[PDB]
């Protein structure tokens, strides 16, 4: 005695997880934001009432879809560069002593060489300023990269500074972004809104320590896809950022060497001054309290009475055993030492000075023949970051010991971009919809 | 047997059998592949 | 330019001249370096 009978509903507000292609949106540059869709002035915001969405940071596709956007905007931003296939030379390279400091005992090369002119029957005698990473003893050297690929000199006038960037989905499909504080990043969250396209994410390059990031609004946040599994890294957010300044203070000189036709190489030809290792400095009581803060809120995973130590990476590439990135150009390789050393028990004015190696011979991603180098900056270069967060790794995790030992780690950038994307899902809307009504056609 | 124009004899004949023939083809040289480095990250595979 | 000789030790009589031992110069991945290198080509491949 019902009588109800099939009824059709189009447009109801119903989703399911999804995997769509995010089209780039924003207010020369590595970033090239001329092919992205102008950012709207007001941006809108549903905030969804009663809706409680999963996430889940560590199974996001946005990450991926990041991942390979980055790094397709940067091969096509060194496609229209000089390529350096005849700077894999014989080098006669001599120290140099000329005003240096103890600790740049032999840091650089002062390399002369023959190079081709424009002219193809003509040679042309230069010389050049190295860095000891970037060559290889054959007083006879040559570039570390020459017996794996050619390196792409960057063209100068592209920028690497990051640019804010907004991922909007396309028709048909909705970003839905959880607002929950405390949310560590899986499982309900009761707090959810719909967004046309993120907060501005600016694509920073960093190995050890998130730079340039959102910090919680509420305390330091521990993630972690299976914390218990020490092969997981730990993603750490800041709530206050660690203000660190980065240097290289060497007066370098850039000399052009036209290598053909319309190709230039930009040599480092001389440093006005004295000679002195880039650093960095991080100020000791504030790196004290957040280390403290890291330190409570890991308590609430590993126990309230272990021992929470900190120290140094283990090994492997310079990118992953040192806090790599990018200053105004040049290429920052920092020894992470003296941040990461210190025991903790349940229970002024000075700064860390971090040194740092520079290097111009760079394989960004985790990439081998695809290698780029990058022209010498002219003048001291100084800036200012901050320190938002940590990708650590727990070391052992046998019963035996009490004591938890967590590391900096890094090299893989999906790592940074699911720091700023952990709180965003892709979804697609499924308008139709069948109900029993009593209505009869 | 198929054919655009059979009588045409520019025509290429295409026979399709019903029975297959096996054929067994080989290179019985013990061939040495060496690798030359012939510049930055490209090998010449030659046949020492 | 290819230096070639007659490949000749364990051959068939069908094998007479197929296969020629080339030695050549060729570039290095250091541009201002030449290296001294060989190879058997086939008689199909190589012309005087
Ligand atoms: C985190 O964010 C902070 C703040 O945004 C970042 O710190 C800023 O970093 C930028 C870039 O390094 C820096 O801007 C530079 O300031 C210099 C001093 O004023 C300028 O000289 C420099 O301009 C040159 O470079 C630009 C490209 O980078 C060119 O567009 C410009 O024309 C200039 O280039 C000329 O001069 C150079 C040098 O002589 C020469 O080689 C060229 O050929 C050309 O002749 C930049 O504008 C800010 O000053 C920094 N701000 C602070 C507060 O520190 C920080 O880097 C971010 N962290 C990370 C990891 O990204
Ligand atoms: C690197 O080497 C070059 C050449 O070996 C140096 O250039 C010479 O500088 C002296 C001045 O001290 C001049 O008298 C010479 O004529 C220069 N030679 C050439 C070929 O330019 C250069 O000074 C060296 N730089 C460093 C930092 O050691
Ligand atoms: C640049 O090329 C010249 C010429 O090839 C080099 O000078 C030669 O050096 C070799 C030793 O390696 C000598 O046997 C030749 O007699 C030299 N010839 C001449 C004309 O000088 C020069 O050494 C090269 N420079 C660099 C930096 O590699
Ligand atoms: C480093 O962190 C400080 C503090 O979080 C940032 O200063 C804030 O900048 C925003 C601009 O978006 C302002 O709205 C806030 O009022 C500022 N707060 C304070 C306390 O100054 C600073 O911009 C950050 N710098 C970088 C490079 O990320
Ligand atoms: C990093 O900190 C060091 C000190 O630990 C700074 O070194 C001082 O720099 C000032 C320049 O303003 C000089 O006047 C002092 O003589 C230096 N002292 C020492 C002991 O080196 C360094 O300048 C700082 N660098 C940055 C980028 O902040
Ligand atoms: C972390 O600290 C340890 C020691 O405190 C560093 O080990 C040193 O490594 C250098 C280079 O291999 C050696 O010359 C020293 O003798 C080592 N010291 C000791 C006490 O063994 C280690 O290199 C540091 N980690 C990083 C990434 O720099
Ligand atoms: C990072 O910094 C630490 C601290 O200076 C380095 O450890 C030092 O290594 C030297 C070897 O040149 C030893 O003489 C010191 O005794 C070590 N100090 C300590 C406290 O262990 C470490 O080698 C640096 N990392 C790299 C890769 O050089
Ligand atoms: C093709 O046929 C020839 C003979 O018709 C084969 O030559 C024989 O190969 C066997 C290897 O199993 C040897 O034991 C004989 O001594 C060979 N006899 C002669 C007269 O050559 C040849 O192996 C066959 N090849 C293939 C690929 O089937
Ligand atoms: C092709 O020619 C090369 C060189 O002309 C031969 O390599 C030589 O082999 C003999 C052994 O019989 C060695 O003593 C020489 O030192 C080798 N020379 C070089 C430059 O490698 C090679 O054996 C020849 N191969 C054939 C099939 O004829
Ligand atoms: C590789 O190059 C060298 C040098 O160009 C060649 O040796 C020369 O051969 C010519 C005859 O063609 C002589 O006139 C020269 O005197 C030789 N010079 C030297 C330094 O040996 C050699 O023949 C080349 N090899 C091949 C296989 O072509
Ligand atoms: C250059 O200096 C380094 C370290 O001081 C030393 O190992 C090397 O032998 C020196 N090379 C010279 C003087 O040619
Ligand atoms: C290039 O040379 C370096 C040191 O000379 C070596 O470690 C590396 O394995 C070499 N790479 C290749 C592809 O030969
Ligand atoms: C923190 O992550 C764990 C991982 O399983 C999850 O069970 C828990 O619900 C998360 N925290 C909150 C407050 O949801
Ligand atoms: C986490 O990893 C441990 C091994 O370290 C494993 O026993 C456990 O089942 C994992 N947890 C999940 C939820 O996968
Ligand atoms: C670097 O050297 C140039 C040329 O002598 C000079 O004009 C400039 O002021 C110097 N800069 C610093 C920071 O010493
Ligand atoms: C970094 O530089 C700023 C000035 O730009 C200064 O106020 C701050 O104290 C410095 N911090 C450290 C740790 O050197
Ligand atoms: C690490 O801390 C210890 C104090 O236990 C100190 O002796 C050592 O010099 C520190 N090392 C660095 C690189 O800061
Ligand atoms: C086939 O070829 C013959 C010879 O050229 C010609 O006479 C005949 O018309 C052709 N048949 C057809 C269907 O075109
Ligand atoms: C070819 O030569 C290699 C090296 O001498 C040997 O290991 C292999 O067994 C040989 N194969 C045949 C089919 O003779
Ligand atoms: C190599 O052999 C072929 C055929 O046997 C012959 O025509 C040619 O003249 C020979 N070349 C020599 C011996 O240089």
């Amino acid at each position: 005695a019902e009588n109800l009978w099939v009824t059709v509903y189009y447009g109801v507000p119903v989703w399911k997880d999804a995997e769509t292609t995010l089209f780039c949106a924003s207010d020369h540059n590595v970033w090239a934001t001329h092919a992205c869709v102008p950012t709207d002035p007001n941006p809108q915001e549903i905030h969804l009432e009663n809706v409680t969405e999963e996430f889940n940071m560590w199974k996001n596709n946005m990450v991926e879809q990041m991942h390979t956007d980055i790094i397709s905007l940067w091969d096509q931003s060194l496609k229209p560069c000089v390529k350096l296939t005849p700077l894999c030379v014989t080098l006669q390279c001599t120290n140099v002593t000329n005003n240096i400091t103890d600790d740049m005992r032999g840091e650089l090369k002062n390399c002369s060489f023959n190079m081709t002119t424009e002219l193809r029957d003509k040679k042309q005698k230069v010389y050049s300023l190295f860095y000891r990473l970037d060559v290889v003893q054959i007083k006879e050297y040559r570039l570390i990269n020459c017996n794996t690929s050619a390196c792409t000199q960057a063209c100068p006038k592209v920028s690497f500074e990051p640019i804010p960037i907004h991922y909007c989905a396309p028709a048909g499909f909705a970003i839905l972004k959880c607002k929950d504080k405390k949310f560590n990043g899986t499982g309900p969250c009761p707090s959810v809104s719909t967004v046309q396209c993120t907060h501005g994410i600016k694509p920073v390059v960093s190995t050890q320590l998130l730079l340039n990031g959102s910090l919680a609004e509420e305390e330091v946040m521990i993630r972690s896809e299976n914390i218990t599994n020490n092969a997981k890294n730990i993603l750490v957010q800041f709530n206050t950022p660690v203000q660190i300044n980065c240097t290289r203070p060497n007066n370098n000189t850039r000399k052009s060497i036209r290598i053909g036709p319309g190709q230039a190489f930009y040599a480092t030809g001389d440093i006005i001054g004295d000679i002195r290792q880039a650093h960095c400095n991080v100020s000791k009581a504030t790196w004290n309290e957040t280390l403290g803060k890291v330190v409570k809120q890991l308590r609430k995973h590993f126990g309230n009475n272990t021992i929470i130590r900190f120290a140094n990476s283990s090994g492997g590439d310079l990118e992953v055993t040192t806090h790599s990135f990018n200053c105004g150009g040049e290429f920052f390789y920092c020894n992470t030492s003296g941040l990461f050393n210190s025991t903790w028990i349940s229970n002024s004015n000075d700064s860390i000075t971090l040194p740092c190696r520079i290097k111009q011979i760079i394989n960004m991603w985790q990439r081998i023949g695809q290698c780029m180098y990058a022209p010498p900056i002219q003048g001291v270069i100084r800036c200012v970051s901050n320190i938002t967060g940590l990708i650590l790794t727990r070391d052992g995790g046998s019963t035996n010991s009490t004591t938890e030992t967590f590391r900096p780690g890094g090299g893989d950038m999906r790592d940074n971009w699911r720091s700023e994307l952990y709180k965003y899902k892709v979804v697609k809307i499924e308008p139709l919809g069948v109900a029993p009504t009593r209505c009869k056609r």
